[PDB]
């Protein structure tokens, strides 16, 4: 009655190749096979690791848009995972953002209706109160990095729900391509809170947590819960996560950026490399940022929160914190001034989607020439694309992605170039937990050579890893000059 | 550390909210539990958003091996799939496109370099010498019409597969495909560096012969009664296999028998409404080639089971080609001899149902058709070319130019005709119509040998299935329950000459007629 068990079913055995890791696909020799028992279920060839992966690139333009490649990156990810890792090598920069931002949009909302976040934690709050359990499926030694997002501001839209793991694995994906984190050492997982859109909701095969966008004081606590059964595993773990920057980033951040390793890369990343592009700036105009005073316009959280970025970051070279008020100056966020007579040093751009007919005040003003938009949706700010902001044609790059003008060519700020290398010292020197820890961004300038006085004066360009080895050189030295760590290697550290 | 992956095992959410909890999995499938019709509703749902030119093939083979049981789910419920998903497009797109990919989770290949791991290879899976059924070996060689394709033609055995347990109910945990990677000849893939397969060319010697022979031999030997076919593979091998090894094994081939069956099932769908005995049933060939020649030798087969002798029945057949119909004397009778202009021949022969696999695009002309037309009242034209666009006529012509007063049938899918009159039917005549029954009740007889018998009972057990729109073969949409009225004539036709390991009162049919898709 209880018990049903058969001397029948058999699966027809497959044998050491259902595991991803070292799959290889026919990388396998002969030796191999027959040593593992594959003998006349691979094709019969031998493929070297870098000529396989052109055969999956081959392939892989014969693909017309954008969304069909994730599908079959996805089908790659589960077997063979080296190849979908390390035919990023052949090409990094167009494929992994490509991977990120404009294709899990389509590949969330029309697609994430897959049930293989493997690594993935596919947690609820409702019914799961006991969470650890889950663990036990998947030691303290051996991990270095994990996310967890709630889901809820995915950039091209906001709050789907149960599809948010395709984000966290795509931030683990571009984690190790950038900063050569053993995919062993991370775990994936995002929590089904709710934070649905009633379009999401609607969907009968939505496959998550059913009406719950739920909120209100349970909210952090239960949050919490996940945070202190995360530390009380490892603190030797950054938590990296992505959520809406509105209130949870700070509130969370505050409550565990002093006791634990945890950070969000919009709020605290994007600021670094926006720092890079002002010392960038600064090493061909000559002019420090004692005597160069900013602009924030919009105001915005990641805006206006960059204040204390840009006050801290002169602190080095600077006054008290009464003279950042005094050397930047912010507008925009309910109509102020209804805009800049002097101290035109450094301006900013729109932390808001307006964009603004153009104002050449800045290009005859006596100044050094340093203003950047800094927003994607719009694809336009304050000022325009380049070419029209270069009215008095000097140097200017923007925060969306753009193409060079022509001579006359800026790259493109990401914040992909920090959270790689921020996390990669942390998972050598194994830190447990500021400005002046998260003061890597001075690494892009190292690597970037802006020296040309008209070709470069981006911060790097993509298809290096090498710079994200030279962020680990500057964040390395956090344990001896910045404090609590647990750092004892050699300066060289090649394969941490 | 994920447990519990095998796909046979594996229901995605499927698995109830203990099963969840009891099978050590904890939440990392999300909070819904999916009646498995809601997840063939949503993978339905999903399928269609795509460019489904062969978008969906790419999303069906990561569903195969990640989900064995839902894949003929939402296969079950389909009139697209049975051709266009998996009998068309692998070709299209991922016999070549996809060649540097690999599926072989189930299945395997082997070389004519190496005829020594088979039987260790083989055994790689644990595989009872008891419970196997319907393993499919295939070359590559003239996959469809378009030619070899090396290794890729697992693409083509793997989707035979998936035609044949949801068509004929067979245990997929008890089905096997391989490959006989023996050198393909196509330029393109030797000069391709990418191509996962044999460098080699094609070899057709002795130690092909000896190869085939070596593998064969352990197929059964490993384990016995294993329903031996092979898809899309080289007919001069093929027919070769069957007059060697078909005395005392069980083989029989889909390019060269089960066409010849369905051929035969529309031949009888007209006798019903002809009213005259097979065995007087004069026709024309025209293909006398290769191919053309096996369905005529299973026509020539079944014509003497209403009464034709070997001499007459040829006599009965005029094969026609376009120097002319294959003659005595011709010097170069390409070794063939049931032969002894085609307009001219039409004009004496009187034959009344006459068909073609020759291809010749639309050699069909109405001065042609009338011909027979004025001299048989109720003619049947068979166009069996396969290639859509490549028969020998249009329909709904053919129909108007003898006043649908002729009968036709069509390798490749059609619309009705629409004569204005009166709407006619497709005839569609795939293979599918008869391997997956043939394979369920030759599972269920447990026969060592597939008779010719056995074969004409399937056939003429499709026409009690559709018979008197003027459909002369069935719609492919109620193929489950044609299965089992195949089955029944196969286990009618094994218990002729003492033919079946089992042996029933002919209830449990249903019993192996399994891996109903639902679970529990």
């Amino acid at each position: 009655y209880f018990q049903s068990m058969s001397d029948a079913r058999v699966p027809r055995i497959p044998a050491a190749l259902s595991a991803p890791s070292l799959n290889r696909g026919v990388g396998f020799t002969h030796a191999q096979r027959r040593r593992l028992g594959l003998t006349g279920r691979l094709p019969s060839a031998v493929l070297t690791l870098d000529q396989q992966a052109e055969r999956v690139w081959h392939q892989l333009q014969s693909l017309a848009t954008e969304l069909g490649r994730n599908l079959l990156l996805e089908q790659l990810h589960y077997r063979h995972e080296v190849l979908y890792f390390k035919v990023l090598a052949d090409h990094l920069p167009e494929l992994m953002p490509v991977v990120y931002t404009p294709t899990v949009g389509e590949a969330i909302q029309r697609f994430s209706d897959e049930y293989r976040g493997q690594r993935g934690l596919f947690l609820s709050i409702d019914e799961p109160d006991e969470i650890e359990e889950a663990f036990n499926t998947l030691g303290p030694e051996d991990v270095d990095l994990i996310v967890c997002t709630d889901a809820e501001a995915i950039l091209g839209i906001g709050d789907w729900g149960v599809g948010g793991i395709q984000i966290a694995v795509g931030k683990l994906a571009l984690y190790t391509a950038g900063g050569g984190v053993d995919p062993r050492r991370c775990l994936a997982v995002s929590l089904d809170v709710g934070t649905d859109n009633e379009q999401l909701l609607a969907d009968p095969f939505y496959l998550g947590n059913r009406h719950a966008r739920r909120r209100g004081r349970e909210y952090d606590e239960f949050v919490s819960r996940y945070i202190e059964t995360a530390q009380r595993l490892f603190p030797r773990a950054i938590l990296h996560f992505e959520d809406f920057g509105p209130a949870n980033a700070r509130k969370i951040l505050d409550t565990y950026g002093t006791d634990y390793c945890v950070f969000n890369d919009d709020m605290q990343g994007t600021g670094a490399v926006v720092l890079a592009a002002v010392y960038s700036g600064l090493k061909v105009t000559g002019i420090p940022l004692r005597d160069q005073t900013i602009v924030v316009f919009g105001a915005g959280t990641a805006g206006m929160g960059i204040a204390d970025q840009i006050r801290d970051a002169m602190v080095a070279d600077g006054a008290t914190l009464e003279q950042a008020v005094s050397q930047i100056w912010p507008i925009d966020r309910p109509g102020l001034l209804f805009i800049k007579i002097a101290s035109p040093t450094i301006l900013l751009g729109c932390s808001t989607v307006y964009g603004a007919e153009v104002v050449e005040a800045m290009t005859a003003s006596c100044k050094h020439p340093m203003i950047f938009p800094l927003s994607n949706p719009t694809s336009r700010m304050e000022a325009i694309p380049a070419d029209v902001l270069a009215w008095s044609n000097a140097l200017l790059a923007t925060g969306s992605p753009v193409a060079p003008v022509e001579t006359y060519v800026i790259g493109q700020a990401n914040n992909v170039l920090a959270f790689p290398g921020i996390g990669l010292g942390v998972i050598v020197a194994g830190a447990r937990l500021r400005r002046m820890l998260h003061a890597a961004a001075k690494a892009i300038a190292h690597q970037a050579n802006p020296t040309n006085p008209g070709d470069s004066l981006l911060p790097d360009v993509q298809n290096l890893r090498a710079i994200s080895t030279t962020v680990a050189e500057a964040v390395y030295r956090a344990a001896v000059q910045d404090g609590v760590a647990s750092r004892t290697h050699d300066d060289v550290r090649q394969a941490i």
